[PDB]
DNA sequence: GCATGCATGCGCATGCATGCATTATGCATGCATGCGCATGCATGC
DNA sequence: GCATGCATGCGCATGCATGCATAATGCATGCATGCGCATGCATGC
């Protein structure tokens, strides 16, 4: 006889029920503790409805049930549910008021083949698969214990159990003996949670030359909404045919359709630690060095992205004057400078970050529209990436390639911080409180130092004016820097084969610190110094007009304040002090100067050396001087000789003179500094020379 | 005139032609709209 | 004038409300007449 035939009869049913009850009551762990005791207790503490059982323990304790389990799942699961309900109701008597049924789910199993191997042999069996979710139908109320109203009299027919295979068709009304019709009593019916899922093979495991295959699954009761589309899951289920409509009859061959019915899915002190890290005096440098571990160099960009991530504070006196606190970032770089890796890292770190590209065929669009979704076939209003990132970050790649509509939408979202829609009878305004970070390339493919930033970029001045921070990444042949970058790249390639800052914080710790600072830190400007700010602003405007190009405006000051707030948010300071103000001054001055052309940039850099030297390193400046002299000598050698020489040498007197011009008189510490050795410089006193 | 016979008369059973009562479910068709395609018009540079 | 963008345009699939097609058997009632009974009329002797 078949396994299910022996299962059906009452004798072994009751015997197996008693065996399972004893297994539940007597099962203990490897340490002697009653597993089901603690399990049912923690289930009781939250009023849950499901119980989890391992096939390994079930096979170890009672082998016959484990053997019969794969080839007769439905009846055995029903018996186990009855036994578990009896045991639980014995433990606690109140569930008759709360929950009248408890489900039993199998957790572990011997792994079963993938979606390709499922064939006729696996029908009506227990299987376990792994796949990727592609769609979900939501939550649906299915019938259970249906009550029907007669339509001739008004009698209420008793509850009928709704099986998953066929619909319930009542025979006749017990009183008037009518044959129909009947309708469902909506008020007295009981309902169940139902959801449908489509699963596709993981693209990495598909052999070359064939395509991934998909199958459908059904989740019920507590399993609903346990998976998001695009995730990777593992199911334990029943491979089924016996549902009405599976046979193809209207035309074609007699082909059956298969469906899987699933029953399991397998995918305080921190505040004190945050405060302790804040107590450390150099937390700011730790955070600055913690950004983008995989990218070498570009320390200024990481420092700016720190403020961009931490953000500021909006201010709106009354309902009249709105001032944002989001610090936008724009990057312009020559090819090969890894602009996109920064955006990828930011998306990885940020809790809510949206990524899109202006070139085309983006997964998420940049404009709101109303459409019937291709997958769910529903009439939806799909807002752009700007709307979806409320209090989040929006990332745009290939900023220049955007067409007219994208530029218009971005301008509207940046200047008004709201998106207006008038389409298909729908008129709306949606909030776009988001921070914008963008990357782009110059017009000719290479940055021109003799032209302004606006002349080098395809964008317009109004769009550029919105961004608080502008960064320029220019590629220049430095042998030592190129050597280090190549070393890092080759090391990364070798490592991933299949066979200044003391210590950066952990990524999860950084996330927790960011969340805590955003939630509970609100620095106050009650200690600002207006005299110094006003004097510096006046002097900056004066010398900008003296040079005669791109004068400063009040907007920059606002950015400074925001940056100051961001810095005060880094140290968990509740009040703004002079250090944050000076750092924001340095950042704003660097951003403003870097956008000028050669002569103006040089003059401004020379004149404003006082402010730009805040918390700077003298050794770095001396290294810059040495690099400039080395570059001059190398250029002269290449132009005259026609080829480079084997050695580079430079007198110490020129370096000393330039340091005196910058008011530096001692260089022994620079000689003993690590920066001197890192660039493979040497100093010879026998000739008073520097060799590289 | 009294004794007897008896053709008439009445009520309840069965047999047989007409007549009376009952009664939801499953399958097919046209309207709306997505998706791939080629022609063609209009707009730049 | 030639190169490119693109709003308009067309044909065949599915999904969903209305609409279309099907289709004898069993049980009840009144008319005709047999069978037992008591009254009553008519006819003998
Ligand atoms: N400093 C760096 N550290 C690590 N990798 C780098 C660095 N600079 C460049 N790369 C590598 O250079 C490659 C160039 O690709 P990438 O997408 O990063 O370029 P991009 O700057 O976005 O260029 P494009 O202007 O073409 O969009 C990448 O594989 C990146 O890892
Ligand atoms: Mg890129
Ligand atoms: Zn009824």
């Amino acid at each position: 006889h078949s396994v299910r035939e022996w299962v059906s009869m009452a004798g072994p049913r009751l015997e197996i029920h008693h065996r399972f009850k004893n297994f539940l009551r007597t099962h203990v762990d490897s340490h002697g503790h009653n597993v089901f005791k603690e399990r049912i207790s923690d289930m009781c503490k939250e009023n849950r409805e499901s119980l989890v059982v391992n096939y390994e323990d079930l096979a170890a304790r009672e082998h016959v049930l484990a053997y019969f389990l794969p080839e007769a799942p439905a009846e055995l699961l029903q018996i186990f549910d009855e036994a578990a309900l009896e045991v639980v109701l014995a433990m606690y008597p109140k569930y008759d008021r709360i929950t009248n049924h408890i489900h039993v789910r199998i957790s572990h199993l011997p792994l079963v083949e993938e979606l390709r191997s499922l064939r006729q042999l696996h029908l009506n069996q227990l299987i376990r698969t792994s796949g990727v979710v592609t769609s979900c139908t939501g939550v649906l109320p299915q019938l259970s214990m249906v009550k029907y109203n007669c339509n001739k009299c008004n009698f209420v027919l008793g509850p009928f159990c709704q099986s998953q295979n066929q619909e319930v068709k009542p025979g006749s009304c017990p009183e008037c003996q009518s044959a129909g019709p009947f309708e469902v009593n909506m008020e007295e019916t009981i309902y169940q949670n139902y959801q449908r899922i489509r699963i596709q093979e993981s693209p990495g495991k598909v052999a070359a030359g064939r395509l991934p295959r998909s199958k459908d699954a059904i989740l019920l009761a507590d399993l609903v909404d346990s998976c998001k589309p695009g995730d990777e899951i593992e199911l334990t289920g029943i491979y089924h045919n016996n549902y009405d409509g599976s046979l193809n009859t209207a035309n074609g061959f007699p082909v059956f359709a298969t469906v899987i019915l699933a029953n399991h899915v397998a995918k305080d002190e921190d505040v004190k630690m945050i405060t302790s890290l804040s107590k450390d005096q150099q937390i700011g440098e730790k955070i600055f060095a913690s950004i983008a571990p995989s990218i070498y160099g570009h320390e200024d960009i990481k420092r700016g992205l720190a403020l961009a991530l931490f953000g500021g504070e909006p201010k709106n006196p009354g309902g009249k004057h709105k001032v944002r606190g989001d610090i936008n970032v724009l990057l312009c770089g020559d090819p090969g400078t890894a602009k996109s890796q920064f955006l990828k890292y930011i998306e990885k770190v940020s809790s809510r970050a949206i990524f899109t590209t202006g070139q085309g065929a983006s997964a998420v669009g940049l404009t709101a529209y109303v459409q019937r979704h291709p997958v769910s076939r529903e009439w939806t209003l799909e807002a752009g990436a700007l709307v979806l990132a409320d209090r989040g970050v929006c990332l745009i790649d290939e900023f220049d390639k955007m067409n007219d509509q994208d530029r218009t939408s971005i301008h509207e979202a940046m200047e008004q911080q709201s998106i207006s829609i008038s389409k298909a009878g729908i008129v709306t305004s949606l909030q776009a409180r988001c921070t914008v970070i963008a990357a782009a390339n110059p017009i000719g493919g290479r940055y021109d130092p003799s032209l302004t930033f606006s002349e080098n970029v395809d964008l317009t001045e109004p769009i550029i004016s919105r961004f608080d921070i502008l960064c320029v990444v220019r590629d220049t042949v430095d042998p030592v820097q190129d050597e280090m970058l190549a070393r890092f790249v080759v090391g990364s390639h070798v490592r991933h084969h299949p066979s200044y800052g003391v210590e950066p914080l952990p990524q999860e710790v950084l996330k927790k610190y960011i969340i805590y600072a955003k939630e509970r830190v609100h620095p106050k400007l009650n200690q600002m110094d207006q005299d110094k700010v006003a004097k510096m602003y006046s002097d900056l405007r004066k010398e900008s007009m003296a040079t005669g190009s791109i004068p400063i405006t009040v907007r920059h000051i606002e950015s400074m304040i925001r940056m100051a707030e961001a810095h005060a948010r880094i140290h968990l300071r509740d009040y703004v002090i002079e250090d944050d103000v000076n750092m924001a001054i340095r950042v704003m001055l660097e951003s403003f100067i870097d956008t000028q052309k050669f002569s103006v940039m040089r003059s401004m850099r020379k004149t404003f050396a006082r402010y730009l030297s805040f918390r700077r390193d003298n050794n770095e400046l001396l290294l810059f001087i040495l690099k400039q002299l080395v570059a001059e000598q190398v250029t002269y050698q290449r132009n005259r000789f026609g080829a480079q020489q084997d050695t580079i040498e430079v007198p110490e007197k020129d370096l000393v003179d330039k340091a005196r011009q910058i008011n530096i008189h001692n260089l022994s510490a620079f000689y003993d500094s690590e920066l001197f050795r890192m660039n493979k410089f040497s100093h010879d006193l026998k000739r008073k020379m520097i060799l590289q």
